[PDB]
């Protein structure tokens, strides 16, 4: 099928740049791939709308084109970022913010949202630093993006995987959760 | 005292705006206000690092150090936002990224975090669609902002002000709230003080 990667980090050595390769590697050949790298494509993550330019008419914002027409092409979407501060880093956010607008992801109906993307699929992979154990205790961690913005924009289903206390473990436990990553990048 | 306005909206006849017009003109003039338009300010909200700018030096980033000086010197910042996609407009969420970084804003304790911005209160205003008996259940919503940036950092108390249904009630209702940001603003005040 067709697979968009969004990608979201600043250094191309980092842990989720190997995550990348392994999604990338481990992708079956029978797929269509592209990468959208955030921090290379310089990304600007700043929503604009006024008087002068409507909210209403953000759908046609000729910049953000290429993302649309990406999301648009894309069966399956997978996101990889880093938690920042409980959620996506704000170039990421400003992607939704930017590319996610109503009459194109969703639309406004009676009582709450009609999701437009349907037929689309996401993979969810984030990293952090928070044990496993806080993890019903605390806001956010990746269940905004799923629960609260794909969801609602009518792609489903949304797996969501989290490699938690990153920082904590080894790199040997680093490694494992690579393998486990690759592994079920080539079960899909 | 020393009072640091953060507000983001890319519409300055927007509804936010109003809010900010409300909270400037409303603060007691014993207090020292300044307001950080981010939008006005053009904020890069992209943080950045790698082998070349380490992470390790966030906290040293020249083109921050405005905004780090600005924190430092407040003693009660309020953050006044429209709720996109459950939580902090792109631009505001990297204001919080780029700023409040390890070795400002909080620090590492042999094994949780150490908040640095102690002596400092918030207050959060908020704007958003959604019903308000919807917010204990909704992931963010504010939430985030002030549970899991603000109280780590050492900043308390922390109110959470949640302007709800803010497109769907009347413009009767619009100017009911705004009436209600006027005076909570009117009670921010040092203790034993009143209003000047
Ligand atoms: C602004 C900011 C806000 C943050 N807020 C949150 C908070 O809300 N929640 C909390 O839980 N975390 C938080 N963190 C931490 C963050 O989630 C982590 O730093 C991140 O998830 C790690 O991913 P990375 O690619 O950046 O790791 P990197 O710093 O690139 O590497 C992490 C570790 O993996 C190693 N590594 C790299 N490649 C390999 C490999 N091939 N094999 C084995 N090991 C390898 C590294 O050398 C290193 O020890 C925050 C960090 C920042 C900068
Ligand atoms: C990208 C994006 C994502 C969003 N995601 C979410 C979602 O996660 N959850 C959901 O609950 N919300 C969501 N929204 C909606 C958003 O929270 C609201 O549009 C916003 O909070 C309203 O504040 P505003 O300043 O932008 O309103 P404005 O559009 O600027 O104005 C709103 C109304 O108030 C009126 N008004 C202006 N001035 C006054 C005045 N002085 N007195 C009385 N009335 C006045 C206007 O004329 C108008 O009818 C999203 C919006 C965007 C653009
Ligand atoms: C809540 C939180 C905020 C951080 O800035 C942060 C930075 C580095 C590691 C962990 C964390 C963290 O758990
Ligand atoms: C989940 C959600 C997403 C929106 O983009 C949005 C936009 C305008 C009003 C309400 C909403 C909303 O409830």
């Amino acid at each position: 099928m067709k697979i968009l990667i969004v990608y979201t980090h600043p250094n191309p050595t980092s842990f989720n740049a190997e995550i990348l390769k392994q999604v990338q590697t481990n992708l079956s050949k029978e797929h269509t791939v592209s990468t959208l790298d955030l921090y290379a494509e310089h990304f600007d993550p700043v929503l604009q709308f006024n008087e002068t330019h409507k909210r209403r008419d953000l759908a046609k914002v000729a910049e953000m084109e290429k993302y649309r027409d990406l999301v648009t092409w894309a069966d399956h979407l997978i996101f990889i970022f880093p938690i920042w501060w409980s959620g996506m880093p704000a170039i990421l956010k400003g992607f939704i913010d930017r590319v996610f607008v109503a009459d194109f992801a969703y639309s406004y109906k009676k009582v709450g949202l009609e999701g437009h993307l349907q037929g689309k699929s996401a993979w969810i992979i984030t990293t952090h630093n928070t044990p496993s154990f806080a993890m019903p205790f605390v806001q956010d961690y990746g269940k905004v993006l799923k629960k609260q913005i794909l969801k609602p924009c009518a792609i489903s289903p949304v797996k969501l995987t989290e490699l938690t206390s990153i920082e904590k473990i080894s790199d040997d436990e680093r490694q494992k959760l690579l393998h486990k990553v690759a592994q079920i990048t080539r079960n899909i």
